[PDB]
């Protein structure tokens, strides 16, 4: 058996999606998701004018073998744009293997562990009030778990945010203190740091976050150096996460070694693959760490097939983040996974059960776009 | 003052180069190179796509700025692709910087804490006697350094396949460097390059087997992702440890660096975001008395030595500078201002980091796909070339 091709395709339903098909000579293919949001570009041109030409004429059912060739192979390792080309491969490797054993994916992996996928929303507001009311409006529709975000008063090219950490110190715990006395104990509830804030003010906005038992504080502060989370596990009990943009398991190794987190949120696209992502999970179960996948809608619904079947087997399993795509997205990608009352749910479609309509994908033209940048009151370039 | 333009300019004058050109509304431009080998086009994009763009427009002085808004504002950080393309911009920023300072380079960084810089060459042979032969060809040159380097017996326009087998080179590579100090002695530095293919343990061996011969350094002995991996070489010989080529941001070598695991940190101003990033690895590997060793393979355009040769010149806690030659084409669409000399580089006083490229001249020279070897263990495992 042989790779005959391995082409990359891009589309823009909504936003962003780029897409690798594996074609064999048997004719079964695969295809996988290779989208890095605002560097989608990048990894085309590293699949496209290399990678690809490389994977012609291998044998598709070498997953192993192929993930390691080009993860050792490209000599210069790991990154972002490396990862998420070598995440596509896998991806449609897996896609490929499952088809011809004419079972969904999650059966290779393991068969499943559970039905449903638990899964958390994103309640935005301007302010606490409005934050509340959306977190309500999460409730009804069946979440257990939501996520709320609000802006904090008195805070095309990459669009310019500000950001001050003593107002947000200010505000955020009041958001979620009037989420307990408004909703009660009986929902999670989560908040994303979005690396904002230095150790020491995590630590404090984590003892802050207590009395409203958090499901989880995210990204609290950058991990480039893992010892950042140290200072914050060791002045609360406020549950950790993070790793979206993780793309090995070096870059958690030991922030989970360490007992420094509860949930790894690194992604089937964002670390490479089914192949990668497994032992990520498989060292964070070790400590009762549990996966948190990532899922905003710049991971295509591929992505979330793959996840989807990954969350269906994983034992360790914690949630899964949710975002709606567009229904031209839908369109572009058939899939056989669907929502309901707060849960995903992976279809038995064999392989990891979504395609890609080519025709209907070239109606939406490449559009660049990108993702915001931060910068303190002072000017101070930061972290968005 | 405003950035016009960051062109993204691609020549093939021997092998595969990528520089990225900064221009402004004050006359003065910058250069940087953005060469990631075997992966070019990558950057291309992600330069030519993304990242230029944003540039236009912005203060070109505000190095440390840009630095931190390409490093950040990326969101996904880090990485061979993203590092290279922050390192062209902080090369041709730091380039356009020294030259309306009216000085070279390494007077910006703090003046010259050296005359020349020691380089060492690649003696290279297919057994020991050929590699014997190589060695004093380079000591005839005047090299004081010399990395030796030799096939085992007993082991482009695609990955060529290489073979390996660590107990037939574990039995080998010591009988070279013995053989090596028999025949020149010890007044000469000798250098090896593990090239990623021994486990801890093995590396550990290996390193013990060539205590007796002095080495400068054993290089890259195993895989450093895990950064721990080297504390079980490190506790069992004394032969010192380099690393680093294949890094590209300070956090591959924090706890290399720290925990004194390495004696010099081989992270280049290409691979590893420009002068801004490397001036910070080599503070932190200078508090625990660890040395440059600079890579400078060929696939390093020679904007990259230059500006590696003016913070050699600076740099207080230099240890040596790798010095592969470039073909005459390449001098040719890069002219710089850098020479060689009896085992030893020097960087000239042309304002800049000394280095400019004939777009005219690059533009004969179409770009030609190259891919770097693969390895695979005689039962036909991937393993690290
Ligand atoms: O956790 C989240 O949902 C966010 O961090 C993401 O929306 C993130 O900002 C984007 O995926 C970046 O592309
Ligand atoms: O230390 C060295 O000289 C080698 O490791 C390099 O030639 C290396 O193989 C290449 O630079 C990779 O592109
Ligand atoms: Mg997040
Ligand atoms: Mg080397």
């Amino acid at each position: 058996m042989k790779i005959t091709a391995a082409r990359v395709i891009i589309t823009c339903p909504g936003r962003n999606f780029v897409t690798l098909k594996i074609e064999t000579d048997q004719g079964v293919y695969g295809i996988g998701d290779a989208t890095l949001n605002g560097r989608e570009l990048s990894v085309v041109a590293y699949l496209q004018e290399h990678v690809a030409p490389c994977l012609i004429g291998m044998d598709p059912r070498r997953i192993e073998d192929i993930w390691q060739y080009v993860y050792r192979g490209a000599y210069w390792r790991r990154g972002p744009v490396t990862m998420r080309a070598i995440a596509a491969v896998d991806m449609a490797l897996w896609d490929i293997k499952a088809k011809m054993a004419g079972m969904p994916l999650y059966q290779l992996l393991g068969g499943r562990s559970r039905d449903g996928i638990m899964v958390y929303g994103h309640a935005n507001g301007s302010d606490i009030a409005e934050t509340v009311e959306a977190v309500g409006h999460y409730i009804d529709m069946g979440y257990k778990a939501i996520r709320a975000q609000t802006g904090v008063p008195g805070i095309s090219l990459p669009s310019v945010t500000g950001w001050d950490t003593r107002k947000a110190l200010n505000y955020v715990p009041k958001l979620f203190e009037e989420l307990r006395k408004t909703y009660g104990f009986d929902h999670h509830l989560l908040h994303d740091g979005h690396h904002r804030y230095t150790p020491q003010e995590a630590a404090n906005l984590g003892k802050m976050l207590e009395p409203y038992q958090l499901f989880w504080l995210e990204d609290c502060t950058p991990a480039e150096n893992q010892e950042a989370f140290r200072l914050v596990r060791q002045h609360t009990v406020t549950p950790l996460a993070v790793g979206e943009i993780f793309n090995t398991i070096w870059d958690a190794e030991d922030l989970i070694q360490n007992q420094l987190i509860d949930y790894i949120r690194a992604t089937v696209v964002g670390a490479g693959g089914l192949t990668h992502l497994r032992r990520i999970a498989d060292l964070a179960s070790l400590y009762q760490v549990r996966t948190g996948c990532h899922g905003a809608t710049d991971l295509s619904p591929v992505t979330m097939g793959c996840a989807l079947h990954f969350d269906t087997w994983v034992p360790n399993f914690g949630i899964q983040e949710y975002m709606r795509h567009t229904e031209e997205t839908d369109a572009v990608f058939p899939h056989d996974y669907w929502f309901e009352k707060g849960e995903l749910f992976v279809g038995e479609t064999p392989g990891h059960g979504v395609d890609i309509d080519e025709e209907l994908a070239a109606k939406y033209p490449y559009k660049p776009a990108y993702l915001p940048v931060a910068r303190l009151e002072d000017g101070t370039m930061w972290n968005w």
